[PDB]
């Protein structure tokens, strides 16, 4: 049997006339201020590895790549992989913005020494350049082999569409749902022009299942209640769906 893709995402649902959807990005960025609970949830889980050794992968659109603020990518502890149609162009930028995330991260491997840290193995930082999401599974299969620990699809909308559209093989979704706290009782939405290439089948459970949290939590590595959380003006809930 194949092993699983595991799209990793936050969404915001915004009620529309005909249904609602599921806000992920306005004007290039996140549509809300930053959740830290979200972000580090995302860091966690991405980075940790499946078994001792080994490196899990991002699968990711360019302009999700280019989302990140530049001096943070490529992602430190994973393998990187930029999907895009100008491997060519890309790659030349991803080279140069790795060599420089080398430097930072040798800077502080030294620094870390000097200040008499216990050191130990971890995952290696990479980036890679590939013209397709299946061209990046078979390219960071290829690279490294036994290695390679789990490989997420951490979006944008292009590419999550693509992972869904893929001939199947075990696909996942682990969600972070993020609300506005009501103000008098009502709730206010996020804007956002980019949205999840799929909802009413998930919120309706429509060829997919809503998991346990125990589920999710075997998934992700930690433990995960699906309880809501309080953000600041945001509540936040992990949950997860698998394809049925
Ligand atoms: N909330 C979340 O969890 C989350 C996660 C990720 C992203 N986002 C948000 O979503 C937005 C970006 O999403 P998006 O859909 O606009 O962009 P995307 O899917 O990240 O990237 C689209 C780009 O990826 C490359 N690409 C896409 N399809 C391809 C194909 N079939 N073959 C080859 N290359 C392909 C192309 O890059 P080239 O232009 O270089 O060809 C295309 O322009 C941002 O707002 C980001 O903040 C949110
Ligand atoms: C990265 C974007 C794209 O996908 C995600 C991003 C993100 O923002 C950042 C921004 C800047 C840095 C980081 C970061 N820190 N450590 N590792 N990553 C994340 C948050 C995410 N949250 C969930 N639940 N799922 C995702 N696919 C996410």
């Amino acid at each position: 049997p194949t092993n699983p893709l595991t799209l990793i995402v936050a969404t915001t649902p915004i009620p529309t006339r005909e249904k609602t959807l599921l806000g992920i990005g306005l004007n290039g960025t996140l549509p809300w201020p930053r959740i830290k609970a979200d972000m580090s949830f995302f860091a966690r889980v991405t980075t940790r590895p499946p078994r001792p050794g080994t490196t899990n992968a991002m699968i990711m659109g360019r302009k999700t790549y280019d989302s990140v603020p530049k001096s943070l990518r490529p992602l430190g502890k994973r393998i990187n992989v930029i999907v895009t149609r100008d491997v060519e162009g890309v790659s030349k930028r991803v080279a140069e913005e790795l060599k420089e995330k080398r430097a930072k991260m040798a800077a502080a491997a030294a620094a870390a020494t000097s200040a008499g840290e216990n050191k130990e193995e971890g995952p290696i930082t990479d980036a890679i350049v590939s013209s397709g999401l299946e061209a990046a599974l078979e390219d960071v299969e290829e690279k490294f082999k036994g290695g390679l620990g789990s490989v997420f699809v951490i979006g944008g909308a292009e590419i999550y569409a693509t992972a869904l559209g893929l001939g199947g093989r075990p696909v996942r979704i682990v969600m972070t749902n993020v609300e506005k706290k009501g103000v008098d009782g009502e709730k206010a939405v996020f804007e956002c022009d980019t949205f999840f290439p799929i909802d009413e089948e998930l919120l309706m459970e429509k060829g997919w299942r809503k998991v346990s949290a125990e589920e999710v939590t075997e998934w992700v590595g930690e433990p995960v209640s699906g309880e809501w959380k309080d953000e600041g003006e945001v509540r936040i809930q992990m949950v997860g769906y698998e394809r049925v």
